C-alpha cells in the first residue's frame, strides 16, 4: 500500500496538542468526533478520528480544494486521522426532521442553501452521491452546510458518469441504484428524498431493509407522499423535478435555485428555534 505515503504526504506536521488545545460529541464506526478551541484568533473547531483509507485521501482532497460557505470547511490534518474542520453546533438536520415539524418557509430555506453547494460542487466537476440529513450540519445562527465527502465522484468531459451502487440506499437516485450512467443530477434525486425527509420525518422506506428499498426504488421510480395535499402548489412542483425518473427532465441544481419555491424561503434565523426544538427532544 504506496497510497499509505501519500496520505503522510497530505497532512501537516504537528504537534496538535499546540494549536487547538482539547476537549467527544458524537462518532460513528468510521471515526469519532471532538471538539477543541484554536490559540490564536479564538476560534473554535472540530476533529474527527482501516477499513479502505483511500475515501480518506478523497475526503481530504477534495474538501480543501472546493471550499464554499455551505460546505464544512476543511482546516488541518494530523498523524489515525487528526482531520480538523469547523464546528457546527447546531447540530444535524436528521434531529431537525426527525424530532420537529418544519414549515415550507424553514424547508424552503435549507433546500436553498444546499442546492447553492450542489450548484458549487457540480459546476467544479464533483458529485457528492451522499446527500441525506446525517450530512447536514446546522449553524447556531441558522447556517446550513454539506459535509462527509468521502463518496464523492471527480467527473470530467472524458469520463463525466459513473456506474457503481454508491450512497444509501434510501436516497439513491433510480439510475445509481440500477447501475446506469449517471450524473450529477443523482444529488438532486437525493435532495428531493431529504426534502421528503422534512416533510414526513423519513425518506420513503425506511420501514424497509436495505435490499428491499433498493428493490422498491428500482421498480417504483417516483416516490409517494402520504399527504400531498398538505403541501403548497408550488412546493410539490419542486419536489417533482427533484424526483424525475426521466435524468434530462429532472432539475439541476442550476435551474432548481430559480424555482418558485425558494421565494417564499425564511430567513436562516427561523431555523435557530428548530435546533433549539431538536436539542430538547434529543437530552
Ligand atoms: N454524517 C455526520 C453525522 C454527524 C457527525 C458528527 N456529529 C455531530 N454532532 C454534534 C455536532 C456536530 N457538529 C459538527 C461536526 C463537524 C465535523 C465532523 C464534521 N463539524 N460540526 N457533529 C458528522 C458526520
Amino acid at each position: 500500500e504506496e497510497i499509505l505515503e501519500k496520505l503522510r504526504s497530505i497532512v501537516s506536521v504537528g504537534d496538535p496538542k499546540k494549536k487547538y488545545t482539547r476537549f467527544k460529541i458524537g462518532q460513528g464506526a468510521s471515526g469519532t468526533v471532538y471538539t477543541a478551541m484554536d490559540v490564536a484568533t479564538g476560534q473554535e473547531v472540530a476533529i474527527k478520528q482501516q477499513p479502505k483509507k483511500e475515501l480518506i485521501i478523497n475526503e481530504i482532497l477534495v474538501m480543501r480544494e472546493n471550499k464554499n460557505p455551505n460546505i464544512v470547511n476543511y482546516l488541518d490534518s494530523y498523524l489515525e486521522l487528526w482531520v480538523v474542520m469547523e464546528y457546527l453546533a447546531g447540530g444535524s438536520l436528521t434531529d431537525v426532521v426527525t424530532e420537529t415539524c418544519m414549515d415550507e418557509g424553514q424547508i424552503a430555506a435549507v433546500c436553498r442553501e444546499c442546492l447553492q453547494a450542489l450548484e458549487f460542487l457540480h459546476s467544479n466537476q464533483v458529485i457528492h452521491r451522499n446527500i441525506k440529513s446525517d450530512n447536514i450540519l446546522l449553524g447556531m445562527d441558522g447556517s446550513v452546510k454539506l459535509t462527509d465527502f468521502g463518496f464523492c465522484a471527480q467527473i470530467t468531459p472524458e469520463q463525466s458518469k459513473r456506474s457503481t451502487m454508491v450512497g444509501t440506499p434510501y436516497w439513491m437516485a433510480p439510475e445509481v441504484v440500477t447501475r446506469k450512467a449517471y450524473g450529477p443530477k443523482v444529488d438532486i434525486w437525493s435532495l428531493g428524498i431529504m426534502a421528503i425527509e422534512m416533510i414526513e420525518g423519513e425518506p420513503p422506506y425506511l420501514n424497509e431493509n436495505p435490499l428491499r428499498a433498493l428493490y422498491l426504488i428500482a421498480t417504483n421510480g417516483t416516490p409517494e407522499l402520504q399527504n400531498p395535499e398538505k403541501l403548497s402548489a408550488i412546493f410539490r412542483d419542486f419536489l417533482n423535478r427533484c424526483l424525475e425518473m426521466d435524468v434530462e427532465k429532472r432539475g439541476s441544481a442550476k435551474e432548481l435555485l430559480q424555482h418558485q419555491f425558494l421565494k417564499i424561503a425564511k430567513p436562516l434565523s427561523s431555523l435557530t428555534p428548530l435546533i433549539a426544538a431538536a436539542k430538547e427532544a434529543t437530552k
